[PDB]
């Protein structure tokens, strides 16, 4: 008994690490993708630290002062998330939602002393994502979808282009997001049925890694936004080498390009040119043709005999040729481990990947959050990860103040300020950039009556959040 929960945050800013989340929009379906009980709508209260980015704030229309009036504490707001996400059965997806707001769930979870990743896995749960479903669609079976391009004819997968493209569409918030992903994947449901449920069967860790034939060298199918859209976001890819250090990392070769100096280099040298920025190559060397697969990421691949005739004369796949580079690559018995060769703090917020929690840490975690305000000031809890204590200072100053001594109070006021002012503290702006971004904003000479009132109030509220 399984069900699909769609979300979707509006954030204070594009870093899933600092930025803090504003407003989320929720929905259950069924796995037909019809509707189970009410949307879930939350604004989420900034904290005394937060600093929000100016131009996230004229995008989404949201300012720290209609999240402050409409919104609940983080801790209420995140255990309301947490709640629904949790239920057994849910798989949680989204559109781009692995790889921005999943990492801002996790942190969020991380900070209010929930484990970051037990929504994701236990009881039955999951995840997916339709962004790459929808790559492997337009390369692969395009046939029934209008597919938009923009202005220069470029490809877009832009969530208001494509529903308006297909006669799906029916602003910006959050909600309206969600409804149009729904719409979106129940489109793919439609129209290539086959693709949608071999994708979503095949989204989990185990299954990819068996989509990848490790290692047999046969060459298959992978989508990625690191592919170019020229390209359909597709290349013909085989799987070389576990990564060193990623345990749910699987390192591929884009089979289009020359391997010689994947071949020739030795490890050093190799190492060098893997860790050039591609704008920083010298001219005539372009880049190593590696990508790492994350297993845990609902990665999308295909077996190569998924090309019909036409797919591969539409997308220029060259056969023979990746073929010919596949042969010179069987031929090198040192090359997996050469690969791995050549592939190889402070802040509590900032080190949610620095290690995993203990069984026991995750006990002591779940009674503190059982407390009341009050219960928790008297705590004294003991923590086996070196991460918690100050972590479990910041939670109660945060979304319980009142709670504080007069000399906890001062330490949560001194790192509050030179969070909001002095670089490198946490926040991904401070004071005085955030002042000077608005100041440019406020330059432009076509600015709306609702952008000058959201640049007004954040004027205010940066005055207000130093006082
Ligand atoms: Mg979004």
């Amino acid at each position: 008994c399984c069900s699909l929960y769609w979300y979707d945050y509006e954030t204070f800013g594009t870093d899933p690490r600092r930025d803090r989340p504003a407003q989320f929009a929720g929905i259950r379906t069924d796995l037909e993708l019809n509707p189970i009980g009410e949307p879930v709508t939350l604004f989420c209260k900034p904290a005394r630290d937060v600093l929000p980015v100016p131009e996230a704030c004229l995008i989404t229309g949201i300012t720290p002062q209609m999240a402050a009036e409409r919104g609940l504490k983080e801790a209420e707001f995140i255990t309301r998330i947490h709640e629904q996400f949790s239920v057994p059965g849910t798989c949680v997806a989204g559109y781009n939602n692995i790889r921005f707001d999943d990492e801002v769930t996790r942190h969020c979870l991380y900070r209010n002393l929930f484990d970051p990743y037990e929504r994701e896995w236990r009881n039955g749960n999951s995840r997916w994502d339709i962004i790459d479903m929808l790559r492997l669609t337009r390369a692969l079976r395009p046939e029934g979808i209008e597919w938009p391009v923009d202005g220069s004819g470029k490809p877009s997968l832009r969530l208001e282009a494509l529903t308006v493209a297909n006669g799906i569409q029916h602003a910006h918030d959050a909600l309206a997001d969600v409804r149009a992903t729904i719409a979106v994947a129940r489109l793919v449901r439609e129209r290539q049925p086959k693709l949608f449920n071999f994708v979503f069967a095949n989204r989990g860790k185990r299954e990819a890694f068996e989509l990848l034939r490790f290692g047999a060298m046969q060459p298959v199918l992978h989508v990625s936004e690191k592919y170019a859209s020229d390209r359909y976001c597709l290349a013909v890819v085989v799987a070389l080498a576990r990564h060193p250090r990623n345990p749910n990392g699987v390192v591929v070769y884009d089979l289009s390009v020359d391997p010689t100096p994947l071949i020739d280099l030795n490890a050093e040298d190799l190492r060098e040119r893997l860790f050039t920025p591609a704008s920083k190559l010298p001219p005539g060397v372009e880049r190593i043709a590696l990508k790492t697969v994350h297993l845990n990421k609902c990665p999308v691949i295909a077996p190569l005999t998924a090309l019909r005739s036409q797919d591969t004369e539409r997308l220029q796949i060259d056969l023979d040729r990746c073929n010919r580079h596949l042969d010179r690559l069987k031929r090198e018995w040192t090359l997996p481990k050469k690969i791995r060769e050549a592939m190889t703090t402070d802040d509590p917020d900032l080190m949610l990947y620095d290690g995993f929690l203990g069984d026991a840490d995750r006990a002591v975690l779940k009674w503190l959050r059982g407390l009341t305000p009050d219960e928790l000031a008297r705590a004294q809890p003991s923590f086996e990860d070196a991460r918690l204590p100050e972590l479990l200072f910041r939670y109660r100053a945060r979304n319980f103040p009142e709670t504080l001594t007069p000399e906890e109070t001062a330490r949560w006021e001194a790192y509050r300020i030179r969070r909001l002012t002095v670089e490198g503290c946490g926040g991904s702006i401070v004071l005085n950039e955030y002042l000077a971004r608005i100041e440019a904003l406020e330059a432009s000479p076509d600015l709306s009556a609702k952008d000058r009132e959201i640049l007004k109030n954040l004027r205010e509220y940066a005055r207000e959040i130093i006082s």
